[PDB]
DNA sequence: CCGACGTCGCATAAGC
DNA sequence: GCTGATGCGA
DNA sequence: GTCGG
């Protein structure tokens, strides 16, 4: 399916999803709204009519309805409404920056500040990570090619084995799937002196490397387990300087290392199909572990996994590279 | 009819 | 001060 | 808002 079959109705839907995430807090509706969104981008069909969106699962009586005055009229009382509504587009444009969330954004309009202009004017009202997703609000909303991904990834494998070769590093995500580009890079690490039954270190040490190198340039967020925060590749000579992008690492105990390397990597319609395959065989497979149920649903101690493919093996699946993994 | 809808690490607030 | 709740992102 | 027990 392309755009113009039916990008009319799935923006439409995509931007009622956002406002009711970021407007009327309604996390359930905007979720609901970006499922019907989905299903209906993937229809190879030119919608008619809202009776016949309402077969594909996500579409109820309200999406049906809302689909019929659209494709009579081109537009929706409802959605054109809220879009003049100087506060709620505003409640709704705010939340486009890393760190302010539906409550943030209400405050800050609530008092005026409506504009990017207006944070800037007002940074002592922002936290940290406010102002760096102020600071970086235009490079945050760009995607990331996948050689730069690969130009990323040479950095940061390089560097965590300079700091201790027998770390294991990962760069997964849409990016291990192969996809041409990404919105930031997600990189999974471990380190066989770390495990679930067992120094507080191991993510200070990489994080402190990458920033020595100055490929990591900020800090959203930092504990012992995980690491959010922004980086950026060197700039090739004279030429115009690389944007900045959102990277996070994780470090995750060896025995549950490559559930989580499943996981994060995808697709989550792939993940939903996998663990939905799994409880059939008597499996139970969440982000850490794989556990067997259970002639009554007890779920028993978390079996080992040293691969990947491990897993595959519990619940009798062949071995599907990431390339393949979208459902 | 009515509850589910993912879950959790980290930063920060909020109350004690 | 310490702790649980909340906000946020993923 | 949609699904389903
Ligand atoms: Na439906
Ligand atoms: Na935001």
């Amino acid at each position: 399916p392309q755009e113009t079959l039916n990008g009319g109705i799935t923006d439409m839907l995509t931007e009622l999803a956002n406002f009711e995430k970021n407007v009327s807090q309604a996390i359930h509706k905007y979720n609901a709204y970006r499922k019907a969104a989905s299903v209906i981008a993937k229809y190879p069909h030119k919608i008619k009519s809202g009776a016949e969106a309402k077969k594909l699962p996500g579409v109820g009586t309200k999406i049906a309805e809302k689909i019929d005055e659209f494709l009579a009229t081109g537009k929706l009382r409802k959605l054109e409404k809220i879009r003049q509504d100087d506060t709620s587009s505003s409640i709704n444009f705010l939340t486009r920056v890393s760190g302010i969330g539906p409550s943030a954004a209400r405050k800050f309009v609530d008092e005026g500040i409506k504009t990017l202009e207006d944070l800037r004017k007002n940074e002592d009202k922002l936290n940290h990570h406010q102002r760096i997703g102020l600071k970086y609000f235009g490079d945050f909303e760009k995607r990331i090619p996948r050689e730069e991904m690969l130009q990323m990834q040479d950095i940061v494998l390089n560097e965590v084995k300079k700091v201790d070769s027998e770390y294991i590093a990962t760069v997964c995500g849409s990016f291990r799937r192969g996809a041409e580009s990404s919105g930031d890079m997600d990189v999974l690490l471990t380190h066989p002196s770390f495990t679930s039954e067992s120094q507080p270190k191991l993510l200070h040490q990489v994080v402190e490397q990458l920033q020595k190198v100055h490929f990591i340039t900020d800090t959203l967020s930092k504990g012992e387990t995980k690491f959010m925060g922004v980086c950026q590749l060197p700039s090739k000579n004279d030429e115009k300087e690389y944007p900045h992008r959102r990277i996070d690492i994780r470090l995750i105990p060896k025995d549950q290392y490559y559930c989580g390397v499943l996981y994060f990597t995808g697709s989550d319609i792939f993940n939903k199909n996998m663990r939905a395959h799994a409880l059939e065989k008597g499996f139970t497979i969440n982000e850490y572990t794989i556990r067997p149920l259970g002639v009554t649903g007890v779920a028993g101690e978390p079996l080992p996994v040293d691969s990947e493919k491990d897993i595959f093996d519990y619940i009798q699946w062949k071995y599907r590279e990431p390339k393949d993994r979208s459902e």
